[PDB]
């Protein structure tokens, strides 16, 4: 049964609620983004209207085979009427196709559902500038002050400079990057651009990327592994055993691997600056963990909420323990007392 924080009151709508069977009273199912914990339950046998971005709808049709007659893509930044209710989709600064949803309820209440997001000051100049929000359904993934990490731009600078130095020192080094979902494509795209290479990958991953409306993508990626010196592999293979095994398959073209694991936050962020990050090494294999986040830091989250000044917050992440719920409620009250709303 569908939990309360996935239902939008005063509407027939749910958000990211496909794993509960037929939800009583639901006339339209919204999907914020194509990540498995959020789409859990969708397939070619789904027969209710799904509302989403264009990129999410391309993934639903090609990867999950949802029939076309049930996919309702909406443009961004544009007032739309759905089942008698005004809605707007906004860019979430998460993975490709990820949105936040503004709902203008028939009684005058305004709700913002962030989906998953990485808050940014640019959101202060979206269509949010113009009006009051009563209720905020908030991605609270990193809602505690210990969660610090650098800007995506600083992380990419470190990656590009590391890869270029290594391959210039040894033209026979291969670069490998891990992945297990959409998101974080700038990591492997930026490294391949500095090296003058396309990115090589499986047919299954190439198919996924072809759904994402990335400009000039045909110029940037390939299934011909032999033509490429930046390879994508499943995240599970980014370990000394899996990398050794991969290097064997490359027919003596290469004699070294440099590999990247984009994670979110890790407790080494408590101590080490991005500039000082070092790899784990075994023989001719080095592995870097890089803190590339597609979720708000604590400070970015706090800035957004103190600007928006919502009357009520409903967290959508870390909701399963009393300790997590009490910690988040304490920070929401701090924020409200500090800013005066
Ligand atoms: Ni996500």
């Amino acid at each position: 049964t569908c939990p309360f924080y996935k239902k939008i009151p005063g509407t027939g709508f749910t958000v990211d609620a496909f794993q509960y069977g037929v939800v009583e009273g639901c006339t339209a199912y919204f999907l914020t983004h194509f990540h498995s914990d959020h789409y859990a339950g969708l397939s070619k046998h789904f027969t209710f209207p799904v509302y989403c971005s264009e990129i999410t709808g391309n993934l639903l049709k090609n990867k999950l085979h949802v029939q076309e007659q049930y996919i309702h893509p909406l443009p961004l930044d544009t007032e739309c009427i759905v089942n008698g209710v005004k809605v707007v989709l906004l860019d979430a600064n998460h993975c490709p196709g990820a949105v936040m949803i503004l709902f203008y309820l028939p009684n005058g209440t305004v709700i913002l559902h962030t989906g998953d997001f990485r808050a940014d000051p640019s959101m202060e100049r979206s269509l949010l500038a113009d009006q009051k929000v009563h209720m905020l359904y908030l991605d609270t993934t990193y809602c505690s002050p210990e969660y610090t990490f650098p800007s995506q731009q600083e992380v990419i600078r470190f990656a590009i400079n590391t890869a270029f130095e290594a391959v210039t020192l040894n033209p026979h080094a291969l670069v490998v990057c891990g992945t297990y979902s959409i998101g974080k494509e700038k990591v492997f795209l930026a490294i391949a651009d500095v090296l003058g290479s396309k990115v090589g990958m499986s047919q299954e991953k190439y198919k996924t990327l072809q759904c994402l409306n990335i400009p000039e993508i045909n110029s940037l990626i390939t299934t011909d592994m032999c033509s490429s010196l930046v390879h994508l592999l499943p995240m599970m293979q980014i370990n000394f055993k899996g990398l050794q095994s991969h290097l064997k398959k490359c027919g003596g073209k290469y004699n070294q691997i440099l590999a990247f694991r984009p994670t979110g936050w890790t407790h080494s962020n408590k101590f080490t600056r991005i500039a000082d990050v070092i790899p784990q090494t075994k023989g001719n294999i080095s592995i870097y963990g890089i803190p590339y986040s597609e979720h708000s830091s604590y400070l970015e989250m706090k800035r957004f909420v103190q600007w928006l000044k919502p009357q009520k917050i409903i967290p959508t992440v870390n909701v399963g323990t009393w300790k997590s719920r009490s910690t988040m409620e304490k920070y929401f009250r701090e924020w409200k007392l500090e800013a005066g709303y």
